[PDB]
């Protein structure tokens, strides 16, 4: 049966390279603590350099999972409460309309007035602080989800202040080591630059992510396929990790609210398992990703859960999914974006075929 994992990944992921002209791709499956890595094509077209276990890809919004885990770690070490407001930590946002929003609401996008992106004009630490002070409510706080890089990005920055280290050191010095990751970075160091893939835009130009305001917590992490499989392993099978980080991971798995069939946990999207294909696809629909939606309390607490998250930068696509009770998960990393629905579908066919 194990000798089917490669075949299935070949059948479902491999065709996407030709269909979308993707130079390179890494697909990982973990099943019953056993890892499978499938590499395709090139990390650099110009250099004729193959994707391999050393290839570093940009995770985009999948970084949000690390931010959430870092939040979970900080809560369980007593450094923050999800009930606190940013103003307790960012002394300067005190008494501003933002400081009626609590840390959970930010992490889970329900401030009621935050968009997918900051305005292009905002770049400096100084413009960031200004944006937040001037911020005013629109929807009743807590009531509406609009997916937002500023929302979780501020949560991210707050988690860092609470640990008295800049966000980058929180991940590189604390979170990544605890998860046993060897090649995951906020800032790819000089000795790894040769392992850093070019991303490729829709014009097949080589590109990498540009510095941006509160980028690290929102979409600024880079990682390898082995590291991401280790991250999924930790999610699937946490009891093995330091108690600190087991607690942090548990915290990211708890659903906070729903939007019909999608449960918002911390970073992760949660669903009842088995989920229909369209349930998974809907989490990534324009309605959900791009538009405000009123939430509801969790009514059905799913017995058996599965979790996913997509990620994108201008030249990179990412998807991660896991099902604890099947003890399986999948990671897809590309150095060109392909439609989210393509990622989700391919993963669905493979994980279903094995389990
Ligand atoms: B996250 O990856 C955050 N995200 C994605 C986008 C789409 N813009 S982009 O072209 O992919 C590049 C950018 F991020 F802007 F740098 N904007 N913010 O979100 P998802 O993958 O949708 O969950």
């Amino acid at each position: 049966k194990d000798q089917e994992i490669k075949k299935l990944v070949d059948q479902n992921f491999k065709p996407l390279l030709e269909k979308y002209d993707v130079p390179g791709m890494a697909v990982g499956v973990i099943q019953n603590n056993k890892k499978y890595e499938m590499y395709y094509g090139l990390q650099s077209v110009q250099d004729k350099k193959a994707v391999n276990s050393n290839t570093i890809f940009e995770l985009g919004s999948v970084s949000k999972l690390f931010t959430a885990t870092a939040g979970g770690y900080a809560k369980n070490k007593g450094k923050i409460s999800f009930d606190d407001t940013p103003g307790k930590y960012w002394k300067e946002l005190k008494n501003t309309p933002i400081d009626q929003v609590n840390l959970l609401q930010l992490a889970t996008y329900t401030s009621g007035n935050l968009a997918l992106q900051f305005p292009d004009e905002v770049q400096t630490d100084q413009q960031v602080l200004t944006f937040f002070k001037d911020w005013k409510p629109k929807n009743p706080i807590g009531e509406y989800r609009q997916y937002s890089n500023p929302s979780i990005g501020l949560f991210g920055k707050v988690v860092a202040l609470s640990m008295n280290k800049p966000f980058d050191q929180v991940l590189e010095k604390t979170i990544f080591p605890a998860l046993g990751l060897k090649h995951s970075y906020v800032n790819v160091p000089k000795t790894q630059m040769q392992n850093y893939a070019f991303g490729y835009n829709q014009e097949n130009q080589p590109i990498r992510v540009n510095p941006g305001p509160l980028d690290a917590p929102a979409y600024g992490v880079k990682s390898t396929l082995p590291d991401m499989l280790s991250f999924i392993h930790a999610n699937l099978n946490p009891q093995k990790y330091p108690t600190d980080i087991q607690r942090a991971i548990n915290e990211t798995h708890q659903g906070r609210y729903q939007v019909n069939t999608m449960y918002q946990a911390l970073g992760w999207e949660e669903f009842s398992y088995p989920a229909t294909l369209q349930t998974l696809l809907d989490s990534n629909s324009e309605q959900i990703v791009m538009k405000p939606n009123k939430v509801t309390a969790i009514s059905k607490e799913p017995s058996v859960k599965m979790y996913h998250k997509t990620g994108s930068t201008s030249g990179f696509g990412t998807y991660v999914v896991f099902i604890p009770k099947e003890n399986i998960g999948l990671v897809m990393l590309t150095n060109k974006r392909i439609p989210n629905e393509e990622r989700i579908k391919a993963a669905y066919v493979v994980l279903n075929a094995i389990k």
